């Protein structure tokens, strides 16, 4: 195959959910939905009286249910947030100043995600397509959390004061916003309690916002393809537009991104209404894309199998990344995989390699790499794999205390 392409769409579940939902399920494909359960609230200002009927068609249809936090940060748009802040920020297009602010309730959103949706579906926990625990995308927010060796923050994704296209807008990479600096801080929090996070590659979006209608001027399927070619194996987070799209110390070349282009999407530019005729116009070119996209040799697939999860009988190479429970394993040794053999925190044949920063029990540390452990930073002075008794503590020279 050419490739593997994960289509994943943000912002749902709404009415337009239901029409791309079916595209997909004629085309025969999977896909990823990450979510913002305050539609189901009915307080996310777009056409979502058939929210909860969107939620069950995407899990019953076998498609990933994932975590974009309940309110898409939309409390940060507004000075209290109430039924009527989607609206509000929608008038002032503010979304992406100040998003971020205090951590650890922006954090808290994605826990408060998992709370709405098992209110409003009981036994959503029952759906092994239910993922949103496991697999987070912060608004706004090209950032990654996949690996110990594979994370990368969007440095640019929001502001203080001013946006990409407004007279005056500035970037500082090297000394980034409040805002992106709180976003870097929530994707910490959610790595540490268990989530991979993951950005996009490519985004399928209007050519032109500037029109009346500028759904209607959705990339055509035959060009948004090449879009996908010139993505593949060329880092594309790093070289993304606009500039609040980039992920800049983006890991190019790291393994698990190899032959794979994640496309970001939203099923509201897929809909007949105040955006345009998004329905009558892009859903077709969904179809043709898919279609054109397998004809071409991809495959699509969802972003619970990014990280292949680890498989019986499998071979192996050192190196390789697997996912065993929602945890992140590289494989010590060449080997083939036997049931009673898996991976785990006492494995001879792997190592934790979890995106989190706490100290954690049989992971390949580095020399310089930083731990938190019961309240204290240390420093790894040389490189080890953890062990149990091997924990930071003031008398163990594994570590400095810092
Ligand atoms: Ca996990
Ligand atoms: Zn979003």
């Amino acid at each position: 195959t050419k490739g593997t392409i994960y289509l994943t769409f943000d912002d749902g579940p709404i009415n337009a959910s239901i029409d791309v939902i079916n595209v997909l399920n004629q085309e025969e494909v999977k896909a990823t939905f990450y979510f913002n359960a305050w539609h189901l609230d009915g307080i996310g200002d777009e056409n979502e009286d058939r929210a909860l009927e969107a939620l069950k068609l995407a899990l019953d249809s076998g498609h990933i249910v994932a975590n974009h936090s309940y309110d898409h940060m939309v409390h940060n748009c507004v000075e209290e947030f109430g039924p009527n802040s989607a609206a509000e920020c929608n008038a002032t297009g503010d979304h992406q100043i100040n998003s971020y602010q205090d951590p650890a309730y922006d954090a808290s959103m994605f826990a408060e995600n998992l709370s709405v949706l098992e209110k409003y579906l009981p036994n959503i926990t029952s759906y092994p397509n239910y993922k949103a625990n496991e697999f987070a995308r912060l608004p706004y927010t090209n950032g990654w959390r996949v690996t110990k060796d594979f994370k990368a923050d969007g440095l640019c994704a929001t502001s203080d004061d001013l946006k990409p296209w407004e007279p005056g807008y500035a970037c500082d990479t090297a000394n980034p916003s409040n805002s992106v600096k709180a976003a870097i801080a929530v994707q910490n929090i959610l790595a540490n309690n268990g989530y991979q996070t993951h950005g996009w590659d490519v985004d399928w979006a209007p050519e032109n916002w500037g029109i009346a209608m500028p759904a209607n001027s959705l990339t055509e399927a035959e060009p948004f393809l090449g879009y996908v070619d010139s993505a593949l194996n060329t880092c594309a987070p790093t070289t993304i537009n606009p500039i609040n799209s980039k992920a800049q110390e983006f890991p190019c070349g790291t393994p698990l991104h190899a032959d794979k282009v994640i496309v970001l999407t939203h099923e509201f530019l897929f809909e007949d209404g105040k955006r345009g005729m998004g329905a009558t116009q892009n859903l077709p070119k969904l179809t043709k894309f898919i279609q054109l996209a397998k004809q071409a040799g991809y495959v699509f697939d969802t972003m619970d199998n990014y990280t292949p999860n680890w498989q019986v009988g499998n071979n192996y190479s050192a190196g390789d990344y697997v996912l065993h429970l929602g945890t992140v394993y590289q494989a010590v040794t060449s080997h083939t995989a036997q049931q009673d053999w898996a991976p785990s925190p006492t494995s001879s044949l792997w190592t934790n390699a979890d995106p989190a920063t706490n100290w954690t029990q049989n992971v390949s540390y580095k020399q310089g790499d930083v731990v938190t452990y019961q309240g204290l930073r240390y420093l790894v002075n040389v490189p080890h794999v953890s062990q149990a008794d091997w924990s930071p503590s003031s008398q163990n020279t594994l570590f400095t205390a810092l």
